[PDB]
């Protein structure tokens, strides 16, 4: 539907971020979250966290090892949707399998407002589009996500030494209204790589599980932020890539 699909770009443009119910259907949902799980419990899992507690779990480029998340990755609903939403070709960045729950001696705790832009290693980093997919359930309680609406069109926030710096730095910025989007197993949002957003913690006994994946300008080329776990890019061979290289082949690969 034409009318439909432009309404939704609308609300994109205007918002920096949209929610699209049921991009999954159900039988896919229980694929992807089958797989999710299985990584998890298998791979290596990185864990972003601190001394004040686990803000989440995550396999990273989860794609390289799964070709079912491969498949989420470029699914073909999502990826019209994001060239569609983001208005020229794009490729895949990454994939991320994602987790946020209670375990005995580590309470699940909040995502914080964040930017994150120029976190992204490649040139175009400032026009790229994340769509954060659900394979549960996600009341608000269990950590849904946040989204400052408008906060895309905002000037950059002043360059710290985190990239992702700088949410509610921006003059009148903590006077904007936030607007936080519980989600049915499915369902994902799509979110403008300049828009300011967070989550809750998960305050149920039920782990939030989803995937989120960046996708990026089809002629984008690397750029290093200068910190080291976000430039060191794996299956992109030996030796480290390099300022300008393009960042094409199945690597990189195309969703069109
Ligand atoms: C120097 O920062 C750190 O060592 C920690 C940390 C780490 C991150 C981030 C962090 O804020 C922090 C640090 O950030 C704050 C967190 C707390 O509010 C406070 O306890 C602490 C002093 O500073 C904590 C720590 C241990 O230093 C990120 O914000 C971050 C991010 O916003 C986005 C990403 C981030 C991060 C962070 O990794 O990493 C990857 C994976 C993500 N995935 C799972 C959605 C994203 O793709 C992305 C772009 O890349
Ligand atoms: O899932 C979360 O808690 C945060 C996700 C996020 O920051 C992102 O996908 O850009
Ligand atoms: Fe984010």
């Amino acid at each position: 539907d034409p009318a439909a699909l432009e309404r939704l770009a609308a609300r994109y443009r205007r918002d920096g971020y949209v929610h699209v119910p049921g991009v999954l259907d159900a039988g896919e949902v229980a694929e992807y979250l089958a797989e999710a799980r299985r990584l998890l419990a298998h791979e290596e899992s990185v864990r972003w966290g601190s001394g004040a507690g686990t803000v989440m779990d995550y396999v990273a480029d989860a794609q390289l090892g799964s070709d079912t998340m491969r498949r989420l990755a470029t699914h073909p609903r999502i990826a019209a949707l994001a060239e569609y939403l983001a208005g020229s070709p794009l490729r895949l960045f990454k994939l991320e399998v994602l987790l946020k729950e209670n375990k005995e001696k580590d309470a699940s705790v909040p995502t914080a407002p964040h930017h994150d832009a120029f976190a992204f290693p490649f040139s175009t980093a400032g026009t790229a589009l994340t769509a954060w997919v659900a394979l549960v359930d996600v009341p608000v309680e269990r950590g849904c996500m946040t989204f400052v609406p408008g906060s895309h069109l905002l000037p950059d926030p002043d360059t710290g030494d985190e990239p992702w710096a700088g949410a509610f730095t921006r003059p009148g910025e903590i006077w904007m209204p936030r607007v936080t989007v519980p989600l049915r197993a499915g369902d994902c949002t799509f979110h403008h790589a300049r828009t300011v957003h967070s989550a809750g913690a998960n305050s149920t006994d039920e782990p939030r599980l989803s995937t989120s994946a960046v996708y990026m300008d089809a002629t984008a080329a690397y750029r290093p932020t200068g910190i080291a776990f976000l430039d060191d890019l794996p299956g992109t061979g030996a030796d480290p890539l390099r300022e300008g290289a393009p960042l094409t082949g199945d690597r990189f690969p195309l969703l069109r």
